[PDB]
């Protein structure tokens, strides 16, 4: 409470006044309480709240409660990265022209999805839980164990009193969404997106890639999903920098705890005392990882260019500072 009254109380600004739609959208400047308006705004301008007859006050206390489930002080994976994501989501249907390409179910499920897919994130990664035998790892047989995790996390906030922001869904509705939240939160497991984008590379290499086909509007959704949980990659440069501070900031409180349980050195990654590794492995998880992806989606919607365009910039920028 408290929270919950101030929140539903307020007038949403537009989505202009809050730049929501902008690729280079920073929430550095935004209180909770504005980036919990900036999320109503998201719901709205994607004719969610109507279409799904959403109750003003239900939605209010979802947006809440899944913000309450990040963990604050873990240094990346908290509710702004959540809110990141989702916001490059909306950026991505809106300025990026996707919208128009997927269902209105699809559209509830992404948004839902971005928001949720890092649910009560313990700031360590999957290979941690499993080297220090997390019950979790073992319920999840080692597959995605965070990614589970993070899907039961959302089901629980969708399902929990005063918050069931799909309640008003048809039977079929629900389980399509359903449906489309549990692949759309597995996806932000980057395991999984080494597995698949090769096949969703290679479709598109021959021109055979096809939205009208379920199993390829699937695939897409997948990257997509990818895509935005990656996109502080493609920022402005002092934003980019500001957030890849916290990603290392977070790996090395990682090293930290595998040296102190495991009695391991960190990889490079994670290893503090080898933090002036940082612009040669950005550079070089921009070649590996971000910029096949970005190209590949640009491929798709052209307008959504900006976000290739801003990881060419940041590579550079990398690079001189590496070389
Ligand atoms: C500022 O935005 C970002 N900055 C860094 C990462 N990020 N995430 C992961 C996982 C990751 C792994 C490496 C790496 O080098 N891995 S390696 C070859 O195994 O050493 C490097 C950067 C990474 C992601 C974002 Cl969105
Ligand atoms: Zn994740
Ligand atoms: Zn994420």
């Amino acid at each position: 409470t408290r929270e919950l009254q101030s929140l539903a109380a307020a007038v949403v600004p537009s989505a202009q006044t809050l730049k929501i739609t902008d690729f280079s959208f920073s929430d550095f400047e935004l209180s909770d309480l504005e980036t919990a308006l900036c999320t109503i705004r998201m719901f709205t301008d994607l004719n969610l709240v109507q279409n799904f007859q959403m109750k003003h006050e239900v939605l209010c206390r979802w947006i809440l409660s899944v913000k309450k489930n990040y963990r604050k002080n873990v240094a990346y994976h908290n509710w702004r990265h959540a809110f990141n994501t989702a916001q490059c989501m909306f950026a991505a249907l809106k300025a990026g022209k996707i919208q128009n390409k997927l269902t209105d179910l699809e559209i509830l499920a992404l948004l839902i999805a971005a928001l949720s897919h890092d649910l009560d994130h313990p700031g360590v990664s999957n290979q941690f839980l499993i080297n220090t035998n997390s019950e979790l790892a073992l319920m999840y047989n080692d597959e995605s164990v965070l990614e589970h995790h993070h899907f039961d996390q959302c089901l629980m906030i969708l399902n929990s009193p005063g918050n069931q922001i799909l309640s008003g869904l048809s039977i079929e509705e629900y389980k399509t969404t359903l449906k489309i939240i549990k692949q759309a939160i597995l996806a932000t497991d980057l395991a999984l997106y080494i597995k698949r984008r090769g096949e969703f590379f290679e479709l598109i290499r021959k021109n055979q890639f096809n939205l009208e086909d379920p199993h390829e509007k699937e695939l897409f959704l997948a990257m997509l999903m990818t895509a935005c949980d990656l996109s502080a990659i493609t920022k402005p440069w002092p934003i980019q920098q500001r957030i890849a501070e916290l990603v290392a900031t977070e790996f090395f409180d990682q090293g930290d705890r595998e040296r102190k349980e495991l009695n391991i050195e960190p990889t490079d990654l994670m290893n503090r005392e080898k933090k002036n590794k940082i612009p040669s492995m950005q550079v070089g998880f921009i070649d590996a990882i971000c910029l096949q992806l970005y190209e590949a989606l640009t491929h798709v919607s052209e307008d959504c260019f900006p976000l290739l365009d801003g990881c060419r910039k940041n590579r550079q920028k990398w690079q001189a500072l590496a070389e």
